[PDB]
C-alpha cells in the first residue's frame, strides 16, 4: 500500500489521474518524481518548467552544476538528482522531442529508465510540447514499464481521451 489517491488502475502496474504533476508531488512527496527533461537539463516549460518553478529554481541550479561536470544527457537517457521540496529524488528522463526531429523509437528506451525505480510519479514522455501522440506514449509506457507508475496528466480533456481509448 502507498499514498497515491484517486488514481485509476489501467494495468497490474500502471495507474493514471488528471492532475498537475507538481501539485501531486507537493501532496504525496513520492520517493521519485519523473521530470520530462531535455539533454541540457534546461527546465523552461511544460512539466520541467513547472517542476523547476515549484523548487524556486533550485532544480535548475543543481542541473547546471550536473551538466558542467558531466555534459549533456542522451536522448532516451536519464539522471537521478534531488527532488528538492517535491520528492526525495527527481529522475530526469529525456524522451525524444518530435518538434526537434528526434527518433520516436527512442521513447521505449526513455521509459526503460523507470524500471530502475520501484515506484514513480511520472508524466507521459514525449507528449505535450515534445510533439508525440499521448495515446502512443501511454501504450509504450504500459508495454515497457514493469515497476509501479502513477501517471499524472495535466489536460483534463486529454485524460478523458486517454482513458476512453485505452486498450
Ligand atoms: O506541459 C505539461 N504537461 C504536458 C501537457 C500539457 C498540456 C497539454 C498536454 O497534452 C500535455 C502532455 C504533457 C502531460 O500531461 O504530461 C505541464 C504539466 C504541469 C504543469 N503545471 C503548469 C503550471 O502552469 N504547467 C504545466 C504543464
Amino acid at each position: 500500500v502507498n499514498s497515491f489517491s484517486g488514481y485509476l488502475k489501467l494495468t497490474d502496474n500502471v495507474y493514471i489521474k488528471n492532475a498537475d504533476i507538481v501539485e501531486e508531488a507537493k501532496k504525496v512527496k513520492p520517493t521519485v518524481v519523473v521530470n520530462a527533461a531535455n539533454v541540457y537539463l534546461k527546465h523552461g516549460g511544460g512539466v520541467a518548467g513547472a517542476l523547476n518553478k515549484a523548487t524556486n529554481n533550485a532544480m535548475q541550479v543543481e542541473s547546471d552544476d550536473y551538466i558542467a561536470t558531466n555534459g549533456p544527457l542522451k536522448v532516451g537517457g536519464s539522471c537521478v538528482l534531488s527532488g528538492h521540496n517535491l520528492a526525495k529524488h527527481c529522475l530526469h528522463v529525456v524522451g525524444p522531442n518530435v518538434n526537434k526531429g528526434e527518433d520516436i523509437q527512442l521513447l521505449k528506451s526513455a521509459y526503460e529508465n523507470f524500471n530502475q525505480h520501484e515506484v514513480l510519479l511520472a508524466p507521459l514522455l514525449s507528449a505535450g510540447i515534445f510533439g508525440a501522440d499521448p495515446i502512443h506514449s501511454l501504450r509504450v509506457c504500459v508495454d515497457t514499464v514493469r515497476t509501479n507508475v502513477y501517471l499524472a496528466v495535466f489536460d483534463k480533456n486529454l485524460y478523458d481521451k486517454l482513458v476512453s481509448s485505452f486498450l
